[PDB]
């Protein structure tokens, strides 16, 4: 999963990106809950909310780092099949 830093400015332009809702507004920036985040495997070769970032501040989390596999098998889980 990928995570929102402290450098995020609140700009709203992540959150319609999501394909499975992960992102949110927080407490002082947006956040993105870990167990919706696939890193976009599954739908998009690449994450949609780290493309619209003006400021660069969406980056992998190391306390959920998934493998592609475990990324895909989310996918599967959010979105069934
Ligand atoms: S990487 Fe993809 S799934 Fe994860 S929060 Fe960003 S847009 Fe959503
Ligand atoms: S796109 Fe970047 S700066 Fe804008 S709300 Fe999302 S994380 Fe924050």
């Amino acid at each position: 999963a990928l995570m929102i830093t402290d450098e995020c400015i609140n700009c709203d332009g992540c959150e319609p990106e999501c394909p499975n809702g992960a992102i949110s507004q927080g407490d002082e920036t947006y956040v993105i809950e870990p167990s919706l985040c696939t890193e976009c495997v599954g739908h998009y070769e690449t994450s949609q909310c780290v493309e619209v970032c003006p400021v660069d501040c969406i980056i992998k989390d190391p306390s959920h780092e998934e493998t592609e596999d475990e990324l895909r098998a989310k996918y599967e889980r959010i979105t069934g099949e």
